[PDB]
């Protein structure tokens, strides 16, 4: 049933996983199927059998424990072997990739240079998974985000999604807008005017018939119609004047006074790490899904690794 | 026989392991039984079968190779999988614990903040083993210490234990006094007056009918009645005047001129690392047990991991 | 057939691997046999069975991803378990070795002090593999180098080997000269006069009837008779005057204008890392063997680990 679904055909098999723009609605539907199966297999036996004999190497030039350990644990729970590497940007990336390709069957790469995906494509002779390229894309983060929504709420039809915070530099938002192109959702965008979406991402939303509201304020009416409250970090450097920055924090902080205006079923998401824009007092609330996000990311990356490495 | 003893009931199963004050004489007797079995299993097959399908994550905010690699090797020799994380104290500990709990079935945590155990108790949804909380407790170090004594000398009745060095800041001593509450031992305490035991730990000893001698000098008579010479590091910062500090080093240094006054059967212990308070010239001496300590700690942590994770 | 060849007798079994001067022509012939078998086993099943139940610990005091990950991947592909340690030169090496010997069945050690091999011999109770001792020796690098030549060109009789660059501080060259003592090869040595071989290594070559040419220039005639072009890094510190250093770079740089004077079958080798002394424009050329080197090193280290740990 799982050996079945992994028998199926996919763009993932033997492929680099560098951008969400490589994958179709069907690609992701199959992936999410396999991720449900992965969750069942693990719930019963802990470490499965899919990838005995396969070696994954993780190559992180900047540390991101959530992502690197997620891939480590996914590979090992597939029954594969992992080689975790920590380094910093003097040997070039293309030399390191070609070095490590001789040891492993695939590499997860996170690197401060967004052109790293291009280097990986030109030089690396094994599949590379893009674990973050200068903060431009992080495709499995987009995957696990979409999956989180599906899993927590059921069908995508009818949903209203509210992105809050820094939507200019918040690329996980942009990647997720792309993945939502296939769905009859409405979207609200709460941000200062200085940090609205890039005009082309906004244009992606109006083109799909999805842009509902744009607002600088996180209001009880916006909150009352939110099925999904996807928050982003808002860093002080994005503002010239500190006063502005704190005004915007206090406005956007998800705490109990903010959740009271929400729905009983509102899913609160966050790619993490967070500063104070989601209060700790909310972590135990059923609607707080940002730790369940990471267990969903476990099952999605098991599926992705199974598909890429057969 | 081992599947038998792991069938048995214990406070360890599914529990946080944060303090020695959580465990009874029976708890530790069972643990030591299982540790003897672990040593046999490993002596014959290297990597056992107990914890296939289980994932342990080690989370060390300060490096301690002896402890982190001991737990890595214990888990893997149980047939489980390990995810070793190195980080430093900006994401909070409770967020990191909840992140990693989605990947592993338990976490070993070492952290500079002694309140970390409380954080782990409030937030973490998988068992946490306390690998050292701001140097206040290190329970498996206490376990392997008691086990070391048992293993090297047989029965605890009749023993004289001599703690030497810095007994104020030497908490492994305090934890071990607690674990020795059950035993008819006598204890000698050699330290400067500035670094005697905390009055309550001393009071724990007189209450048990165990305090034999307190001395600022490491004397041939104290040495002649020592079954166990447990040394601690003496750091220069614990003294205002350098002269005092070196006087105390030279007095307490375990070398050949000091061992000659000891028994042929005196077990010399040290939690490690050491500076010069145990001379290298003594390392090959049969009585030098501070490297055998760590192989005993291997078997004890295999037992503890087997019990906690079933 | 592999269980056969590992049944055979070898100086490797249970031995420290510290110097090329420990091993005979037969030792290396057997090793290369087993490495061919390792390549076949892995090509069909990924992770083999040879060393289930064995634990290897890697202990690198300076990072060298190519070497540490090569040994990690070799052990794991033998079916053993690995414990990778990263540290820096306050606990002594002999204390760390004795600590870790209680957890693993062998240790790969790389350390800035060339005397580390002596420390390892005096104190460590498990086999130690020398992964680099203050840049004096790196024996498995020599092994994989010789194997690379054999594999790419067939029989050693008739070959001309040309070492280029910094032959004084290039010890992999010296180790490889030693390993070539058994073979009817000719050797050319291209280097500035300031960086010729040590007189005793040169004397090793004339004693074997092998020194063909010594030159400060990399000439079309030297290139035309090169079967193996083994390049070394040339670092700016080896020259007082920058002008000299760049003159020597430009002279020695392997690029297309330099390869045109070579043979169609010239194997270009490099221990790596490289600066600019092999141009990127050459990496895709069939003759560029410095990434295949590392896959050969994978199979050689699998063989060496299998032999040392039975």
């Amino acid at each position: 049933p799982l050996q079945e679904m992994l028998a199926a055909p996919s763009s993932f098999k033997k492929s680099h996983v560098l951008s969400v723009t490589q994958f179709t609605r069907a690609d992701l539907h199959l992936l999410f199927q396999i991720a449900q199966e992965m969750r069942l297999g693990v719930q019963r036996e802990g470490v499965l059998d899919i990838l005995r004999g396969k070696v994954l190497c993780t190559l992180f030039y900047e540390p991101s424990t959530r992502t690197s350990a997620s891939f480590d644990a996914a590979m090992q729970r597939l029954g594969g072997r992992t080689i975790p590497i920590q380094t910093s940007t003097g040997e070039t990336l293309q030399d390191t990739l070609r070095t490590l390709a001789n040891y492993s069957d695939a590499i997860v790469l996170r690197h401060p240079d967004e052109k790293c995906v291009d280097v990986a494509k030109k030089y690396c002779p094994v599949p590379v998974i893009n674990g973050g390229n200068g903060s431009k894309e992080h495709p499995t983060q987009a995957f696990l985000d979409l999956f989180t929504i599906r899993e927590e709420l059921g069908t995508m039809q009818g949903l209203t999604i509210t992105f809050v915070g820094d939507l200019l530099y918040g690329r996980p938002v942009h990647s997720l807008v792309y993945l939502l192109r296939h769905y009859q959702v409405k979207v609200q965008l709460v941000s200062p005017k200085a940090l609205r979406l890039p005009p082309a991402v906004r244009q992606q939303l109006v083109d799909a018939g999805q842009l509902l509201c744009e607002s600088e304020a996180l209001t009880p009416e916006i909150l009352g119609r939110t099925d999904v409250l996807y928050c982003t970090r808002v860093q002080k450097e994005r503002f010239p004047s500190l006063a502005e920055f704190e005004a915007v924090k206090d406005s956007y902080r998800i705490d109990y006074s903010t959740l009271k205006y929400a729905k009983p079923t509102t899913v609160v998401m966050h790619p993490l790490p967070r500063n104070e824009e989601v209060a700790e007092e909310v972590d135990f609330d059923q609607r707080a899904a940002y730790f369940r996000q990471m267990r969903y990311g476990l099952y999605c990356r098991m599926a992705l690794l199974a598909l890429v490495m057969s």
